[PDB]
DNA sequence: GTCGGCATAGTGACTGCATATGTTGTGTTTTACAGTATTATGTAGTCTGTTTTTTATGCAAAATCTAATTTAATATATTGATATTTATATCATTTTACG
């Protein structure tokens, strides 16, 4: 049902660098926001990188 | 209310502060599969007694089928006037025949 860092970077336009992507997390640049599952982060289908000021 | 001249009026170019973004490097935390071992799994390889199915006769029940037999029905045989069918084959009308 969700979609993992790399399944929905993959799907993006400008495919980033991990780190970026995960810095993207913790700044709650994304929203919806994504869950952490074990290790890794599972985010909505829908998520995108919404980029404020 | 239009036409003529500096003042309006957002959008675009320009320059450097300010900060999220892009790398590089150390270090903790947990995922993820390989390899041997344990034991209840599902089918396997057969034996055995009960249930199921093929099988070999057995017999009362049922009335046709064949031969003995009698008789109405059928054939021969007359005789002779009168009524019906008869040989061929082009026209005409009814009934069979397939789509």
């Amino acid at each position: 049902m969700y979609l993992t860092l790399q399944e929905w970077n993959a799907r993006q336009r400008r495919p980033r660098s991990l780190e970026t992507v995960r810095r993207w997390v913790r700044e709650s640049r994304i929203f919806p926001p994504p869950v952490k599952d074990g290790r890794e982060y599972l985010f909505h289908e829908s998520a995108v990188k919404v980029d404020l000021n």
